[PDB]
C-alpha cells in the first residue's frame, strides 16, 4: 500500500517467534517495520487489531503507525509500522548502562503508567477496552530518548468485555514467556475465564522488570551487574517444570539486597516489588496504585 511502497528498510534489527523487526525510514524520518510471511497472516492480524484498539494511545505504549503488505514482485509481505526507538529494549538499556535514582524512578513509573492505561476501562462511545498484556518483560519494553519507557510487542494480549465479563479471543492455554509467568499461570490453577486474573499476573511480572531496573541503580557508586530475574535459581530458556519448581514450590522470588533498605527510593521500589510478587494475584498491587506510589516519589525527587 500507499505507506509500505514509501518506506526504505535499512537494516535488519531483530528476529523473534513471529515476524522480524527492521529500522525503516518514512518520509525522511525513522520507523520500526515489522514483518511477517504470507503464513503469519494470523498473527499479524491480530497484532494489527490490538494496536488499533479504540484510545489505546498514550506516552507509555508504543506508537502505532499502520499496518499495511508489501509485494517485492515474488512474495508479498505483512507490516506493522511504529515509531522508533534507538535505545531499543529496556533489557539491551539496562545491560548497558547504570541509572541514577531519577533514572531508575522514571523508567518504573513511566512502565507503570503505560501498563494503568492498558489496565484501564475507559467507559463511553470512544471507550477503551481493558487490556491484559500477557507477556509482559524487559524485551518488551522500549527506552525512548527522554529516559522513560513504553510497553511494545502487544501482539499476545487480551481485551475485556466488561458488559459480559468474557475476553475476546477466550485464551485457553499459556502463553508468554516462561521466566515472567506468574505462578498462578505456572502451576495452571489461574481462571482464564477471569479478565482480572490476566491484569494480576501482569503485575507479577512488572515486579520482576522493577528488579532488572534496582539491580542498575547506581548510587555512591555500588550496583549490581545486569540479571534477569532467576539467574540464581534456573538456566537460559527455563521450561515451565523448572519455573514451576522454583516460583511455586520452593516458593522463591528474585533476591532483594537489604542495602535497598538504606536508600529511600530503593525502599519504596523493594515494597513494590514483594507486592508484586505474592502467590495469591488478588493480594498483589494494582498498576494505577504503583503509579501513584511513583509518582509520590517523583515529586519527592524533582525529577
Ligand atoms: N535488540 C533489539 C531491541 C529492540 C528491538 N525493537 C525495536 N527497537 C526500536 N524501536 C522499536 C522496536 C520494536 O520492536 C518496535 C517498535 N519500535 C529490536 C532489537
Amino acid at each position: 500500500g500507499t505507506i509500505a511502497r514509501t518506506i526504505v528498510l535499512q537494516e535488519s534489527i531483530g528476529k523473534g517467534r513471529f515476524g522480524e523487526v527492521w529500522r525503516g525510514k518514512w518520509r525522511g524520518e525513522e520507523v520500526a517495520v515489522k514483518i511477517f510471511s504470507s503464513r503469519e497472516e494470523r498473527s499479524w492480524f491480530r497484532e494489527a487489531e490490538i494496536y488499533q484498539t479504540v484510545m489505546l494511545r498514550h506516552e507509555n505504549i508504543l506508537g502505532f503507525i499502520a499496518a499495511d503488505n508489501k509485494d517485492n514482485g515474488t512474495w508479498t509481505q505483512l507490516w506493522l509500522v511504529s515509531d522508533y526507538h534507538e535505545h531499543g529494549s529496556l533489557f539491551d538499556y539496562l545491560n548497558r548502562y547504570t541509572v541514577t535514582v531519577e533514572g531508575m524512578i522514571k523508567l518504573a513509573l513511566s512502565t507503570a503508567s503505560g501498563l494503568a492505561h492498558l489496565h484501564m476501562e475507559i467507559v463511553g462511545t470512544q471507550g477503551k477496552p481493558a487490556i491484559a498484556h500477557r507477556d509482559l518483560k524487559s524485551k518488551n519494553i522500549l527506552v525512548k530518548k527522554n529516559g522513560t519507557c513504553c510497553i511494545a510487542d502487544l501482539g499476545l494480549a487480551v481485551r475485556h468485555d466488561s458488559a459480559t465479563d468474557t475476553i475476546d479471543i477466550a485464551p485457553n492455554h499459556r502463553v508468554g514467556t516462561k521466566r515472567y509467568m506468574a505462578p498462578e499461570v505456572l502451576d495452571d490453577s489461574i481462571n482464564m475465564k477471569h479478565f482480572e486474573s490476566f491484569k494480576r499476573a501482569d503485575i507479577y511480572a512488572m515486579g520482576l522488570v522493577f528488579w532488572e531496573i534496582a539491580r542498575r541503580c547506581s548510587i555512591g557508586g555500588i550496583h549490581e551487574d545486569y540479571q534477569l530475574p532467576y539467574y540464581d535459581l534456573v538456566p537460559s530458556d527455563p521450561s515451565v517444570e523448572e519455573m514451576r519448581k522454583v516460583v511455586c514450590e520452593q516458593k522463591l522470588r528474585p533476591n532483594i539486597p537489604n542495602r535497598w533498605q538504606s536508600c529511600e527510593a530503593l525502599r519504596v521500589m523493594a515494597k513494590i516489588m514483594r507486592e508484586c510478587w505474592y502467590a495469591n494475584g488478588a493480594a498483589r498491587l494494582t498498576a494505577l496504585r504503583i503509579k501513584k506510589t511513583l509518582s509520590q516519589l517523583s515529586q519527592q525527587e524533582g525529577i
